[PDB]
This record gives C-alpha cells, structure tokens and sequence, in this order.
C-alpha cells in the first residue's frame, strides 16, 4: 500500500446552488436543500507509482504538499457550481487529477456538518430564520468517491458510494427478541417487549453515477429520505431483532428508489436495561444505561 | 469540604405525566411535552458531619453506599407523579432527607437526555410517530437543587437553578466586531461583517421556587423558551460582540418571564476563519474551522 | 458575574530554564524537570467594572480582544524566565495587570501538557533521547492564580492552587468495602477483597505563595512527588474506602511537605464487576466494564 | 456482506500466564510481561450461510445471541492458558467454531488496555508495586485474527496482523520538509528544522503465523519493541517527510525481525504551528496547535 493526504478538511459555504427539483416519496416530506449554509468535512488520499521515492528515498519533488490539497478542496468549494456533496467530491477528484498528472488515484470522503433552522420574530410573525442556524451534532449525510486516471489519460470514476450517519433511534415497544440459542453461554432472557435502540449508518450505490451528482435532481436520492424510510420502517414493523428491522428497511429502500442497486446497513445495538418493569397505575416503566458491551450487524441487501 | 455521591445516573422513563397548561410567548411555539419518553442523568452529592469517621478511620456503618443512592434514584423516577426535572428533583431531594436523617446537605444536577420526534406512514398518511423517537446530542435541558436539614429536622432550599446546555448557533451574517484595542499585543483584523458561532449555556433563577416546579404549570419558565428566545434576539440584532448579544439575550428574558429574578450566561466563539472573501457572481464565501483557542464571556443580568 | 476570556491557549516552549534542586522525599525519585519541551494550555478570564458597558452597550473601547490576550500569553511563554507552571502564571498575571489599568481582576489555569522520554540507541546502549518525547495522555499537572489590583494599586494574590489531575490507579486486591448501610436501597454485596480503581485528582495549597513558584526550588512542591505518594500509600494500606484512602494519601502529603496548608480531592470509582471468581490452579480472576454510574467523593485534608 | 457481532467486549484478567524469553533487540529492553493484570478489548464478527434467514425472516433458530458471544470471550479469558493476546484469539476463534457447526468465519480484534507499574516505598526503597498500576490511555497493542472453516471441516486462519496502536511522538529538531511542488495551491514555506510530531500505528505481519502465538517466545515480536524501534529510528534520522521516516522505521523492523513478512504503517502528522522563531539568550522557541486539517501518509515495507 503507498498512499497520502490530509483529513478533516473543514469547509463551510455559503448560498450554494439549492437543491429542488427532487422526486418525493411517501415516507418522507423532503423537497429540496435551502444550501444558505452548506459545510462538509473532507478527507483527500492519493496514490501513484511516482510517489515511491517519496518513502523510499525522502524525495519530495514530486510530493504536492498535504496542506497543498486542503488549499485545493477550499479553493474548489468556493468554485464549485453544483448541488450536492457528491457533484462536490466529482468536482475536486477531476480537477486535481487534471493538475497533477503523476497522480494515479484519489479517494474522497465528503462528510456533511448539518445546520438546522432556528424561529425568530420580526414584522408582527414568527419564522424560520434566513440568518441563524443551528449546529447539529446528529445524523449527517456522506459521500464517497474514488477516481483513477488510465494510461490514456482519461479519468474514470472507481467507485462511488452515498450514506447517512450517526442516526440513533429508540422504539419504546412493538418490539421482540425471543428464539435464539439457549446454551452454556447463554444468560440473556427472551424478552417479547424491549424498547429497541439502534444506531444505523445505511450506505447506497446507484446504478448510474451520474444520478448521486443532482444534475438531473429527479434521480438523487437524499439521505432525508432514507433518513424518513428507517423510521417508519421501524415504526411499521413489530421488530424480531436488529437483522430482521435492517433487512426490511433495505427491502423499502430499493423499492422506493429503483435507481439504486444496493444498501448496506451497519448497525449496533444500544438498548437500556430494565430497572422497573410494573408502575402503579401508570402503563411506564424504568430503564437505564447497559454495559459497555454492544452487538453490531453488517449488511447488504441488492436488487437482486 | 466533605462530599460524596453518584454520577451519571442515567435513567430513562416511559409515559411521565404531561406537562400542558404552559403560558405561551411571541418568541416560542412551544406548548408543552408528551412526556412518553423522558430521559434524565443524574449526579447526587451529600454531606454531613457525621460522615467524619468515613474517611479519618474507614467507618462505613453511616455510609449509605453510591451505588444505593443510584437505586434510589431509579426507584424514585418510577414513582414521580410530576411533570418537570425540576420537580423530580426535589422529590428525590426531599425523599433521601426523610430517609437519611443523619444527612445534612444534598445537591442535585439534573440533566435531560433529548428526544426527537421521526416520521412514519400508517393508514394512508405520514405522521409523527408515537414509538420511534431520535436520540438528540444537541442542546439539553438542565436543573439543580440543593436541599439542608436543619437542627429541628425540617428541610429548606438552599439554592435551585435551571438551564439550557450545549446550544450552538452561528449567524452568516449582521454581526460586527469594531473598535476594540489596538496594541502591540494586537494582530486580530477590525471585522465589519462575520459570520458569529457561539456556544451558549444560560441557566435561570426564580423569584418563588414553586413555579420551577410545573405544579402550576403557568409559572414554569421551559428550556425550549428559552432557545427560542436566544434565536430571535440572535436573528434580531445587528450585533457588536458576544458580550452585546448576550446582554439582550438576557434582558428578553427577563422581559419575558417577570417571575424569573436573573439569568446567567456562560458563551464561547467558535467563529470560522475566513478563506475566500468573493465568489464570482454569488454573495457567497468560504470558511474554516479555526485553531483550538476560543473567546469566552460570562455575565449574570438581572431583574435589578 | 462579569467576566470574559481565553481557553485552551496551547503553548509549547522548547529549553525552558531547567527546574533543578527540588527537595526530595522517599516516595519519589523526582527532583527537577529537564524543560527540553514544556507545554501548557492556558485559559485566562478577566474582570472590571469598567468593562460594564462592553455589555450593557455594545462599546469594545476598553476590550482587550481575546486573540490578544492569546499573543500575550504565547509572547509571555517566550519570555519567561523562570521554572515552573506556577511562576507562569505569576508572570502572565502581574504583566497583564501592568498593562491594562482598567482590569481589576485576573484568574488564570495552567494544565501541563505533559511529555515522557523515549528510548534511542547512542553508542552502542539504549539511552533517554534528548530530541524524542511521547505525548502522554495520562495524568498532568495543574495551576491555578487569582490576582487582584486594590484600591491603593498594589496587586495581590488572593488564591492560589496546585494541582495533579488525571491520575488512574487500580490495586488488584488489599481492598475491602464493607459495613455500610444495608436497607431497602441496598442491593451492593459487601466484598473484602476487590480490585479498587480510582481515579484521583488532587490540589494543594502552599502556606507561602511564594513556595509554588520555584523560585528557592527547595520548598517547591512537585505534582510528580504528589503521585508518587498517591501510588504508595495506596499500596501500603489495606483500603477500607475510597474516602479512608483519600484521608491516609492527604495525611502523607502533609507530613512530607509541611509547606503545605491543605490537600484536596476529588476521586472516583470505576472499579470492574466481577465475572469469573475463581480459575483452577491459579490466584486469578476475569473482570468486565461496569455500568456507567460512578461514585465519587470530595474531601481536604489540612496542615 | 452478512455479518453480526459484538463489540467492546472489556475483559480483564488477573495473572495471566506470564510472557517470558522474548528475544531481545538492541533498540529495546523489552523480553517479557508479567502479567500480573491482562486487560483486553475484543471485538467478535461471524458469518455463514445458514444465518440467512435471521436477516430476511427474523428467524432466531440459529442466531447466537450477541450477549452470548460475550460471555464466550470473558469465559475463554479465565480458561485461556496462553501468554499473548494473539494466542487468546485464536484460542477464541478455534473455540467458537468448534462450538458453532453452522458459522464458517469469525473475524477478531483484540486491544490491549495497558497498564503501566508506579513506586511503592518497600523496605525503605521504592520499587515496582506488584499490586498498583496505572492505567494508560496512551499507545496500546493490537491482534486482529480470521479464521473459516473450510468444506472438509478443517479450521483455517486466512488473515492475522499483529500491531502497535496511538503512538504519539514529537522530535523537537533533526527534521525538514523541504523541495515540495510549489504551484498555485502552495502556501506552506519549506521549514529545514521543524518540530515534528506524528501519530504512528504500526501494523506487522508474520511469515508463520505460529510465531504470533507466543508459544515459542523466542518468535514472538512485541508491540513494546516496536515502540522503541520507532522512537530510536526517529532520533537517529534527519528526517526528510514523515513518508522518508516510515520507510526507515519499517526497513529497521524487518532487519530485526526477520520472521516478518510485512510492516504496515498509517501515520498522521500534527505538527505544531511556530509562534515566536528566536527568543534572547535561547535555543528555544515558542508553538501552538494547528488548525484541525492533518495529513496522513499509508505505506507497506516487506520483507
Ligand atoms: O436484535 C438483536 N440481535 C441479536 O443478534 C442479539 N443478540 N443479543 N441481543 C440481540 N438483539
Ligand atoms: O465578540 C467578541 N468578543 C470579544 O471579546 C472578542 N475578542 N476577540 N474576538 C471577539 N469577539
Ligand atoms: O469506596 C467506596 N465508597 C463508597 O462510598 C462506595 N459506595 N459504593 N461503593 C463504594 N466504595
Ligand atoms: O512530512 C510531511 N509530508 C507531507 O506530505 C507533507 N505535506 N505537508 N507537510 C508535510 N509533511
Ligand atoms: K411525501
Ligand atoms: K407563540
């Protein structure tokens, strides 16, 4: 392996193109992005045969310098005409594939830091405001691309890949986990009504690239809409384990978005421990933290 | 000083009675809290001479153990018939005093673990979902109560404030930073327009500690007020400086809630580093995130 | 309240003056520091009625901005001649306050931002490099310093404090928690013989304030020394408590650094459940994580 | 991809089997662990093709219960016999699937939670404490293990890298970075003297995968040499790129390790900004922390 670059390359944009023109779906309300403030957190490698002195030999004549490659990605943020985080990373692996012709592969990692709308009064009406946002430390949406250049000089995209992050979701009941083994090692009770607590990160590819970049937004699927899929699929469905919920909600992905061939699902599992089961007159109950032990699924669900 | 107890009492409660009944302001929809889950993180301290011979001879025939007062906690959620943490926590306070009469001093923090509403589709329409709810790392609630025993076995408050943490706002633009010192010790550029990121925690007190309680829910001052407040003041103000801001912050607050006596604010800047100043035929920039040093301010404002 | 500030002012000084000449005691082979890396992050707040309107107004005419008050603590870092965290902070303090007449009030921190050595070959043998450190996120010492101008316009410290922050320690038995209350609340087995782990931090205050500054290093109280006498006495004792602990490390301080007007601590428990308590033919057993509560106490100890 | 497991599985062991006659390298002292306290961190993930319908039917029939999984691993810590978290995870893994007919993979990670000794005063002397340590959160070993089944029923490992994790490490002078493109998007000034500071995690593999085990200590390759490998190489180069460093660290390690197959590394440069380049009288300057963008380099030396 012979790579380098520079992460956590924050850039924050203001008044990007808006994002409208999107095709809705059923589960979710989402119509577009204002982009009055659009920041994303980004992650450059690149590789090629001609860097090898550079490790072998302290050779810098061919290194672009780390910091080089965060001027670049600022630089092209402000550039950059499009819509979305993933016509961003495009943007930027063409450009710097373009510059640097001894540079045979890039990888990039976009990361969104999102920005929720705040209320404020003016003119006799309360209202979201056009100036002040909120930080969210919650779920984000995610981009991934990598890019090669071939012995003609041409580019070609290696692959791509879209995702929402850090979604952490909690169903107080219509939830089982009862039928597993039962052996030497087992100590956990079957249990017909947990409050089930995930964190899912759901990752998709798109048939045709050219439908993650928003130029035609018709065919962009949004990490909202994902987003809204997962919590009425959990909501919908009387869970009989994580694997069970993830599944389904992969299955509701690829039907609502046909463009898509496949989701993968990279969950955990963070439910609290009961401390009260029974409440006087109440239909409550009382949980708490669990030890720091977490189980995790891993999964892919395809069109085919 | 001689102090012991139990931190990171985590405890989590399904169906808490509803808080209605609130008093509404021009600056907040808010109108109440389900209250189907409703999360709290406790931290308990008690003291008490007595409890001497705990550490100068390893006596524990006094101590009740920490991990005893995290289950009076948890026991104690399930039975609160409230509808605040304020209120639980003076029902834990009160409750351990009975309970422990060689106990002379307890302090209480309380802090919300927020929850979000999610979307979900049953019987031909989307709406808000009754069991999935979104586990929040934004801004949170929070109150703390300190409670004596005097000599004839009756308790009092000492002190009780309540307040809302981790708020992070940045505004793109309508903020100056001008005319301030210019010495030797001064690199910092006069800044007629810049996009300001503050961090706030703004706690409250109460003239009559009742109202914090929701027993007449009418007098209770909510956190989610509060927020709304800091937006629209925010939003509002052409502002000079975060010690401007949140001087007016703080005066609507005041203006707002007469029954509050002052309120208390700890800010931090988290403000961007400029990169690119003009973007070609857009109103828009490019910033980044700043080296780790960060401006701070603290102020009390008050009825008086 | 009316204050505002600077935090986490990282600076780092390379060939600070040595600290060298600090009394010993048995507990510790400390007696001074090399200074090749020194770090400290800073945090400084500031206070005057004069700044009232900074507030109320929104007028910055007596606003020292807060990157300045970064360049004049990272320019004050360069010119300080002396040896420790807490001359440091003196010197920042004393200087800020000469500068700017209308500040009334000045409180600093200063957290180490520690470093340890490391090993490189030098002719032949492995031997500490003079060139090679390795940041350590482990334990770290502290200062603290409150400074105030007075009506006839001399300055004068009004609190002062010295701490070790961070120290994680766990003795694997000679450790008992029994005794305590038994009720209804009570579901903690007693256990004569667990495997305690605090976390300790732990402040002191000299009776002299000119002691903390390094200035005579002989009455110089090191955070190192203060850790050392942690780990031993915890060794030495079979513990009965967190609390009994505490008392029986503050006693020690005391009597090794009868400078010392006061030890505080703030601990916690961590200590890990047990899983497996007893393996065939060994003295050994296996342990877990608890769940996140955790016990803490608060206590000083005085001269 | 079909896969589940569990996740920070904390297991701490008192006296494990101790590691001793580790050959030694003349960069380190390092040849053995006393194992008086063993903590681990493990991460379980298995598959198979029977654990289709626990996915697409939410049929439990053939799911081991997460929480089951993690009693298995603190179990096997107190059955385990061995000497090296490499060995305890392949103990682990030829366990589990001897156990489970109907897996056919288990991949395992398992991270030390190290440990390190403080003084006691004993006899008049400070010594090593047999009973207190102290917890470090600073550079801590790694074994990562897979294992199939293969379809005459016989257990394979497909993947084994041992490792070296959060090394963190500042040579305050004795580097340059210099002779870099200089173009449109070149603002960084070449520094022929920086301090440079790298975050390093050092990944190594085996030619025999037995040599991991520690069963034969002699083979055996220890994070803690590594370690010091790393911190040596550091001070004897004028380093030219962190890249240039990497390349003669990997290249030491092969030479004394010569039952090695591979060294891989990912390093993260976190170099300090200079605020103050000259102070009178001095060799020192002054620092501060950078904005949060860091490189990073990835590169593989073989044997
Ligand atoms: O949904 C779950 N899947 C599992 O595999 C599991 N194991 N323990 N609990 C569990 N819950
Ligand atoms: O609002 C601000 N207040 C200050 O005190 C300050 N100092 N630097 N920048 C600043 N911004
Ligand atoms: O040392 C201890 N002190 C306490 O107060 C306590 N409570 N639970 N366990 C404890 N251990
Ligand atoms: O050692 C370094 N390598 C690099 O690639 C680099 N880029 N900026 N600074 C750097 N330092
Ligand atoms: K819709
Ligand atoms: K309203």
């Amino acid at each position: 392996v012979m790579y380098y670059g520079k992460g956590d390359v924050f850039a924050y944009r203001t008044y990007l193109k808006p994002l409208t023109g999107v095709r809705t779906i059923p589960e979710s309300p989402f119509s577009g992005r204002d982009h009055i403030l659009f920041g994303v957190n980004v992650k450059i490698s690149v590789g090629g045969t001609k860097l090898l002195t550079s490790f072998t030999k302290g050779d810098n004549s061919l290194v672009v310098a780390t910091d080089s490659m965060k001027n670049f990605i600022q630089k092209h943020l402000a550039s950059y005409t499009g819509t979305t985080i993933e016509g961003f990373l495009e943007y930027v692996a063409t450009s710097f594939l373009k510059k640097y012709s001894h540079i045979e592969k890039i990888s990039l990692i976009g990361e969104e830091i999102p920005f929720e709308t705040t209320f404020a009064v003016k003119n006799g009406n309360r209202a979201a405001s056009e100036l002040v946002f909120k930080k969210s430390r919650n779920e984000y949406a995610t981009a991934y691309l990598n890019m090669v250049r071939n012995e003609d000089n041409t580019l070609n995209i290696t692959e791509q890949q879209s995702g929402l992050a850090g979604l952490q979701l909690i169903k107080v009941s219509g939830n089982s986990f009862v039928g597993f083994i039962r052996d030497e090692y087992t100590t956990l009770p079957e249990d017909s009504n947990r409050p089930l607590f995930v964190y899912l990160n759901i990752k998709w590819k798109y048939k045709n690239t050219e439908d993650s970049f928003g130029t035609n937004p018709e065919n962009y699927v949004a990490a909202e809409q994902i987003r809204d899929i997962a919590t009425s699929v959990f909501h919908e469905t009387e869970t009989l384990s994580i694997q069970h919920l993830i599944y389904l909600i992969g299955r509701r992905i690829l039907e609502r978005f046909p463009q898509l061939q496949e989701v993968y699902f990279e969950s955990q599992n963070h439910t609290w421990d009961k401390i009260v089961e029974e409440i006087p007159e109440s239909e409550g109950k009382v949980y708490t933290e669990p030890r720091p032990p977490y189980g995790f699924q891993c999964f892919t669900v395809t069109q085919e």
